[PDB]
């Protein structure tokens, strides 16, 4: 399914997610594409910030969906 | 300097702070208002998560500046 990641920044990214595809994953595909850490992406839904164990289905995140993305660089 | 500091949801906190302030004093402050524990505090500018030890000046961060604030509660 594809959602939609935009970050504040000006920035969005496609992906082809799976219903029981977890956060963690959702990270991955992001750092495949636009090469950036897992790590340091900070997956912000509703207000709140996704738990990277956790899917996509648990916090409703169907298809078309928009995901808030942060860049949390370390040490700068 | 004043402040900013908005929610992804929707609140708008003001508070004084120093040019050569810091990030982690800066959710101190707030706590001392708000309430809300530095922990759960993030601040989002532009798209990018400002470190807790750095500088607002070292993020050109002036005065009448707006930052972003995400609650980051556990399980989202």
């Amino acid at each position: 399914m594809q959602i939609f990641v935009k970050t504040l920044t000006g920035k969005t990214i496609t992906l082809e997610v799976e219903p029981s595809d977890t956060i963690e994953n959702v990270k991955a595909k992001i750092q495949d594409k636009e090469g950036i850490p897992p790590d340091q992406q900070r997956l912000i839904f509703a207000g709140k910030q996704l738990e990277d164990g956790r899917t996509l289905s648990d916090y409703n995140i169907q298809k078309e969906s928009t995901l808030h993305l942060v860049l949390r660089l370390r040490g700068g």
